[PDB]
């Protein structure tokens, strides 16, 4: 585990992260798909061999021997708002164990469902807030990927302000 497990923020690319693995926003059938996806596909493709895997769920596939956490959040043009938010929270949880499993001491992570699976919706509280749910407990080091400036200051925002 870290010393001293952190959470932190930054505003670029998830193929260029310094951490020990990467979290996926997937999609179920293991497509090279849009967004964080296809800039995972393009930077770990043999992560892509059986990394199909259900809504609220996660499959790890190794690259080499770095590993790509394929999580699958719902796409919530699909599910109700009751039911897209039990398996976006699902979908975290498989990510802890998975960290967990892993025995990591750092994780890349992107807000899952918050781009094209959004359903046209602000979901950044939600999906962070499902987000340090799931890792509080762990003792990797996670740092959250986002693309966007207004988005990076309330992420940063909201870790400072448990802190
Ligand atoms: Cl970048
Ligand atoms: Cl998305
Ligand atoms: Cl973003």
């Amino acid at each position: 585990g870290a010393m001293a497990p952190s959470y932190r923020v930054k505003r670029m690319d998830i193929a260029k992260n310094d951490e020990e693995c990467v979290v996926n926003a997937a999609n179920p059938r293991g497509l090279p798909g849009d967004g964080v996806c296809k800039a995972v596909y393009k930077k770990w493709p043999e992560s892509f061999k059986n990394s199909a895997t259900p809504v609220g769920t996660a499959k790890t596939v190794m690259c080499g021997t770095y590993p790509v956490i394929h999580a699958v959040g719902p796409n919530f043009s699909n599910y109700t708002e009751s039911e897209g938010d039990r398996e976006l929270a699902a979908a975290y949880r498989e990510v802890a164990k998975e960290v967990t499993r892993l025995g990591v001491n750092s994780v890349a992570i992107p807000l899952l469902s918050t781009g094209v699976y959004s359903g046209g919706k602000d979901r950044l509280t939600q999906s962070l807030n499902h987000l340090f749910t799931a890792m509080d407990s762990t003792d990797a080091d996670v740092v959250i990927y986002c693309r966007d400036k207004e988005w990076e200051k309330k992420i940063s925002e909201a870790i400072q302000m448990r802190t």
